[PDB]
């Protein structure tokens, strides 16, 4: 066990290892209460979040595990990765704070995207950087579900790692009106048209490849109608085939209200891009998520070819989540928890 040590933060005493020095706030507590440091042991500097009293429910109790489960299996360069997990308690009776250790990266691709000048080589290695992630974690059987700009962290080097695992789900408010976090969305999503898969993250990916390459959102839809109406004018109203798969027979019926539109020309659209670019995107944006691009397909397309290294883009260890569809007491997820601590190993 090692040394700790207490001070003043974020308005509780935080108590660390001695080897996490000169602890101060970073960030707007968008992923949590979290502080930066110097990890003496590895040399890096890291970000520190406190979850405070964190098994005070059963929703709560069960996040908590899903955040630190979820975390503790990520092992890729362009994934967040957890550095070290601890708590100051001795025992299972006296444990209630939760501390994880994760890699700090400062800037996100929303403080690029906007004040810099991006080549198509800089599309190239950050959409090839996403996709290299997101094969990892589709191959994990994990689903993002909220890929966007500011979930993607960014170095000087151009070196991107994805954010945002075992957070709360995303409130009805944070999803209404002129809002980035509904922009990235694929439609069936939005508007719960169907039981959704991995292929929804595809969608996203499209989403932010074309505001690199334009500077502008693609969808910024001022609501989820409005939201709606912009992508159909882009793809295309819904076919035959589509409007059998949307179970809700509500939305079938609105859907069919619209006048037909037919898809546009990408390369009206996405003036002057390079071409390989163009098809990438019209493989990515399809409405019926069935007939879209994998993860695995997009590295081996002709846009990525002075990147895409097929024995260099691995997959993941086999992830159980069947806690998923369990019921336990908070006690019980709290045991759960206090165990994956005690047994985490770190990394090289
Ligand atoms: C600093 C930090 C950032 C992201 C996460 C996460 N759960 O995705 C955790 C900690
Ligand atoms: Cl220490
Ligand atoms: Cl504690
Ligand atoms: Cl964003
Ligand atoms: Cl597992
Ligand atoms: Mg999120």
């Amino acid at each position: 066990r090692p040394t700790f040590y207490r001070q003043e933060l974020n308005k509780t005493i935080w108590e660390v290892p001695e080897r996490y020095q000169n602890l101060s706030p970073v960030g707007s507590g968008a992923y949590g209460s979290v502080c930066a440091a110097f990890d003496t042991k590895t040399g890096h500097r890291v970000a520190v979040k406190k979850l405070s009293r964190p098994f005070q429910s059963i929703i709560h109790a069960k996040r908590t595990y899903r955040e630190l489960r979820l975390l503790k299996h990520m092992k890729h360069e362009n994934v967040i990765g957890l550095l070290d997990v601890f708590t100051p308690a001795r025992s299972l009776e006296e444990f209630n704070d939760v501390y994880l250790v994760t890699h700090l990266m400062g800037a996100d691709l929303n403080n690029i995207v906007k004040c810099q000048k991006l080549t198509d080589d800089h599309v190239q290695f950050l959409i090839y950087q996403i996709l290299r992630g997101l094969k990892y974690i589709h191959s994990a059987d994990i689903i993002h579900r909220d890929l966007k700009p500011s979930n993607l962290a960014v170095n000087e080097d151009c070196e991107l790692k994805i954010l945002d695992f075992g957070l709360a789900r995303h409130t009805d408010d944070e999803m209404t009106g002129y809002v980035a976090t509904r922009w990235y969305r694929a439609p069936e999503i939005m508007l719960n048209w169907m039981h959704y898969n991995q292929t929804v993250d595809i969608w996203s990916v499209g989403c932010i490849m074309a505001e690199l390459l334009t500077g502008r959102t693609l969808f910024p839809g001022t609501d989820h109608i409005d939201q709606l109406k912009l992508i159909l004018r882009l793809v295309g109203t819904p076919g035959a085939e589509l409007l059998k798969k949307i179970s809700s027979e509500s939305a079938r019926n609105y859907i069919q209200s619209l006048a037909q539109m037919p898809k546009m020309n990408f390369a009206n659209v996405f003036i002057g891009a390079n071409p390989l670019a163009v098809d990438l995107l019209e493989k990515m944006l399809v409405l019926d998520s069935d007939k879209r691009i994998t993860a695995a397909q997009a590295l081996a397309h002709a846009y990525f070819a002075q990147y895409h290294d097929p024995d260099d883009e691995p997959v993941a260890d086999p992830y159980d989540q069947s806690f998923e569809s369990r019921d336990l007491l908070i006690d019980e997820w709290k045991s759960l928890t206090y165990d994956e601590v005690i047994s985490f190993v770190p990394p090289p």
